[PDB]
């Protein structure tokens, strides 16, 4: 069976590191700390709960994080306001919207994402940012998140990316399309799959990497995963307890390496915005 | 054998049809006329064949073409400072960059496409542009004008593209990761390769379209290729002649359809830009 | 439990100091003589740019005049022909090589221009004459290419005899792992070739008391397929992305799991390298000794 | 074990070369394809195998002459002969048959490799022997012992790609070449030779085998991997060849017998590439 890819133990080495890394540079610069802003909109249960274990862990980092919660009745003009002020506040180094966005009103949710300005944007969910990871410009961009997170679980194997045949199933903003970025400008071969791919489970067979994200809980099964393959599963999916969107059981029989749900991408994502804010915070001072 | 794909032919219908567009939009605004420019760097044989091409379409539709060539030893800053003066020409509609820029001093080409005003990016290939495109927002963006014209080819065959397997071989800026981009958002099932790829024969043999964009010539053998698929070169390549980037004589004993070389991709790349400079000519006018 | 490392950065240096005092003593016995190398480069690439100055330097270390002509990625055919006419005709210059692949942005007939190369000056080995000779066992009339020799210098360094050893090379390139394979035969291995359509390849490289791998994909070969004992020589120097760096060289082989089933086994970076480019200057300075008399 | 007849197929080369060559007398009146074979010495084993290719040039239509030199010819006055045969416009070309019987001391590699490569229908210069083992088999002359044992294994309509071939025997006109021919075509190929340890077990590991050892009858059918195909090149003196072959047919798929097998396919071999190489002269 697959080795375990254990995104709680290896997020922790993580945020120690940046804890460190953060403590050094306040001895370097005496007053200075990261700051972070979370804007929302709304009041999804499920988005209460991935800002609080993101504001847990900017805590832990000495990361300082303020959370923005604004009612499901507010506008987009509303949002714009607050999004016009965290980017004229020098002492917030990155923030985000977290998403979607839950509005009685229609929002437009990119003009919105839009609106942040690309050296804050550590989500990397701007067209600036989005355009500059599509296209292989890889240093000057935010990267996003969760496929930071799972490019760095696939780095775990220690098995070179390059010359692989790489398959993602979905395409979201998110994590999807930038998924396929990542891997693309790390060399893998990559088949991008949708709800309009038919004989999925034959493009998911193509796969010596697998990165998983449709919000479809176990629909992946493992009787198609290629022999040895990285399976990366990015679902959380709450049913009758919490699942992945892949078939973890008999995934589990066929992989070299997989991730568990929970305990595998989630604790990634959220250390990869911790990773991404210390460096804007550092980027600021120079 | 194959249908031939006519660009040549294809291209012409484009190009009557603009003009049309061109000659009723200067009576409905008199005086008024699309405005495009042509930056070029040094003084490559194929640059200038290809900004020589352009300029001769824009003259038969009606679009006012300016070519500026700078010298070999052009600064970075001598070419913002023409990038500059166009954004601020609310008379110039849109602008490229010819692209290699062939300067003997080292000048940022991210620096210089990225200084370029996002409604003027006829040739999208800024960030910004680049960035919805590569996101599906493909309703706010410039697509690049050589993914255009091989979708106009595919879409021109009758067959739809929702649900086959498409092959992008090369994931260059300006053709083979945009063309990944429009194939995804129509829905296809989308691998791309490039000098990296295991196995190439094997991956080009999956697809039902096949998009080559190598820059190597007659690569891609006819063996290789899926029996019926859609065949798109977009290569050019000078050899002992012109040849493309697939070995276009036993490509044609298995594809469904194949554009040639010449008379293919080529003129259709042009049309394309004609499309984009009078649709931001239109978009201005609102 | 661990394979014996075979460091090629060391092995190199006793080469390459040997080599010094060789062609210091030559520039005394015949005194205002040089041994000279030329390098012709066609573009720009920078990892040729890499390879050529590592070169040079070697050159320069042991006392070797050697010459970089770099030409324009506008060069056409015929003005490559002139130059290697000239170099071929230029008697100051012992031996030369051109550095592959070509840059050019007008396509070149890469075999066209190599076997224009006099075989004498052949110090790559890359010409149709020196692998004719090679490929048929005629060792002593030819330059052999400088990865195969350095790889060959490599396996002797485990005093483990080849002959009646099975030897298994992946990949069959014309500058590494076709004459690998001619030189392990003519050293009396039973010698198997593999490729790209070979089935099985984690069965036919567990043949292998000697395995020798150049595909330039990253730790294709798995530490699982090495047979036990055998002399492992890892060719590949693939430039991974690592934003961590930006980037690493990692070889063809998983080093990693392979170390625990060879016996011997080279790494990367350090190990078949150093040893090419060592190979080079021996190859140059033979045929500086070779002009002589 | 079903048989490849190389006497029946080498009649077919023939017979399509003959034709071949009527049609292009037709096309350009006066003009037929030209061979010449040097000899030094008088070996009894040349004397045979050079009337054998004499006969088949007549059969097909190729104009062939043999000069033979004495054995007290020197390396001086072989040159002269190749110079003259390289330089001979009426010669398409030519070949040198091996060993030289000579009394004098003769380097055969300088010999060989004085021919011209474009004339080398034997494909034993060093240029046209580098083209083949690195794999551009477009523009050079294959050995006809090579090329006809490729014609046999591909009678049998079993494809190459993929499988694991071995090759015992090394030598510069059968044994060398033949790896060559059989990785270039995409086989996993193993090279034997009288060094190797254990023969029998690498034998077992050939889909396709081709045996160029000269020693009779050393490979026995019990080492052949059943459904192999065997290809036997040797011709050892009642004449048999190196496989057993009574045993070797109870394990292979398809085999050559000793003689009708490989001899004659190597006739028409040469055949096929001296008509060739005066299609490359007439353009
Ligand atoms: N920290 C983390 O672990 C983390 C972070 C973010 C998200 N996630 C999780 O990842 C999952 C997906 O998230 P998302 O943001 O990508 O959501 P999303 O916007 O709903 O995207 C779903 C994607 O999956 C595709 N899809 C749906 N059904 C499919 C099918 N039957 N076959 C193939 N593709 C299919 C959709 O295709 P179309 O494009 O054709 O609709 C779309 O591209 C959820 O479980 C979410 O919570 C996890
Ligand atoms: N109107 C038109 O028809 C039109 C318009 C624009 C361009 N073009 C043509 O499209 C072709 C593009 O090539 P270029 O060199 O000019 O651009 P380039 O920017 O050098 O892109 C070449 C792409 O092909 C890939 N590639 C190179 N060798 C490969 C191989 N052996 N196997 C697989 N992929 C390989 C490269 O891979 P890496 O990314 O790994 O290096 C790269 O992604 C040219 O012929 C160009 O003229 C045509
Ligand atoms: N000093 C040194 O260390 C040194 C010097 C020179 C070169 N090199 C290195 O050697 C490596 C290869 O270079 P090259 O010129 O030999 O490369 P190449 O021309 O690209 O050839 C690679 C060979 O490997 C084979 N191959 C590819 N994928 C394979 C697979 N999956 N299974 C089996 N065989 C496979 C190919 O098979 P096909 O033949 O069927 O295509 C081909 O023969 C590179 O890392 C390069 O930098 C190193
Ligand atoms: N027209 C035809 O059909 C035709 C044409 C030419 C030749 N032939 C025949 O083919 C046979 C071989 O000819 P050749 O020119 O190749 O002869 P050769 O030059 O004597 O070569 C014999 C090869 O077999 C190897 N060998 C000898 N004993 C061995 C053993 N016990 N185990 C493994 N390998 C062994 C030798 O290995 P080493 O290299 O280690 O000595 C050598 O490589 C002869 O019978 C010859 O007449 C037939
Ligand atoms: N702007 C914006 N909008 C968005 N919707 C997202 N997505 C997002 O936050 N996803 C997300 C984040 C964290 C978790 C998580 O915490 N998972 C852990 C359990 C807790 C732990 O980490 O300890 C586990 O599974 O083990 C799970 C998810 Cl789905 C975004 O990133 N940016
Ligand atoms: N900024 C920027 N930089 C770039 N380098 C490009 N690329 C580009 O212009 N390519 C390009 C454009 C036209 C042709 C062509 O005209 N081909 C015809 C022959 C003439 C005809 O009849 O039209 C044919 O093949 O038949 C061929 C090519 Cl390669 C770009 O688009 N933007
Ligand atoms: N004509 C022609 N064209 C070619 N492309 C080649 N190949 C070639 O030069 N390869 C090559 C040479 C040297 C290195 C290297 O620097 N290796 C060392 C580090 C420094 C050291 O050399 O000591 C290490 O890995 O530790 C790496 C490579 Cl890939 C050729 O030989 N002839
Ligand atoms: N330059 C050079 N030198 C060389 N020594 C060779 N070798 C060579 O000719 N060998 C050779 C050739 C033909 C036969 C033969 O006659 N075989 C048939 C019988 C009748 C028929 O040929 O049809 C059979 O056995 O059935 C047998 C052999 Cl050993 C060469 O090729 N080139």
């Amino acid at each position: 069976p697959a080795e375990i890819l254990n995104g709680k133990e290896i997020s922790a080495q993580i945020r120690a590191r940046l804890k460190n890394q953060v403590t050094q540079l306040k001895e370097q610069v005496p007053g200075f700390t990261p700051r972070l802003a979370i804007l929302q909109v709304g009041n999804r249960d499920d988005s209460n709960l991935y800002i609080n274990v993101k504001l847990k862990a900017a805590e832990e980092i000495g990361i300082k994080a303020t959370h923005i919660k604004l009612p499901r009745t507010t506008t987009e003009s509303e949002v714009m306001k607050y999004i016009t002020s965290l980017n004229e506040d020098s002492t917030v180094h990155g923030f985000l919207v977290q998403l979607p966005l839950d509005s009685e009103n229609s929002i437009n949710t990119e003009e919105v994402i839009n609106a942040i300005a690309p050296e804050k944007d550590v989500d990397g969910l701007t067209s600036i940012n989005a355009g500059r990871l599509a296209r292989g410009d890889l240093n000057d961009c935010f990267i996003p998140c969760t496929p930071k997170g799972c490019l760095e679980l696939i780095k775990e194997t220690g098995v070179p990316i390059a010359g692989r045949h790489a398959v993602v199933v979905g395409r979201s903003k998110i994590v999807g399309a930038p998924m396929h970025d990542l891997l693309l400008w790390n060399n893998a071969t990559v088949t991008t799959c949708h709800s309009k791919t038919a004989h999925l489970d034959e493009e998911v067979n193509k796969g010596d990497i697998l990165v998983v994200a449709t919000g479809q809980p176990e629909m992946v099964k493992g009787e198609w995963i290629k022999p040895g393959a990285i399976v990366i599963d990015c679902g959380i999916n709450y049913v009758p307890k919490v699942v992945g969107d892949v078939a973890y059981d008999e995934a589990k029989e066929r992989a070299s390496f997989i991730t568990p749900v929970p305990g595998g991408v989630g604790p990634m994502t959220v250390a990869m915005l911790m990773q991404s804010t210390v460096e804007s915070a550092k980027r600021f001072l120079e």
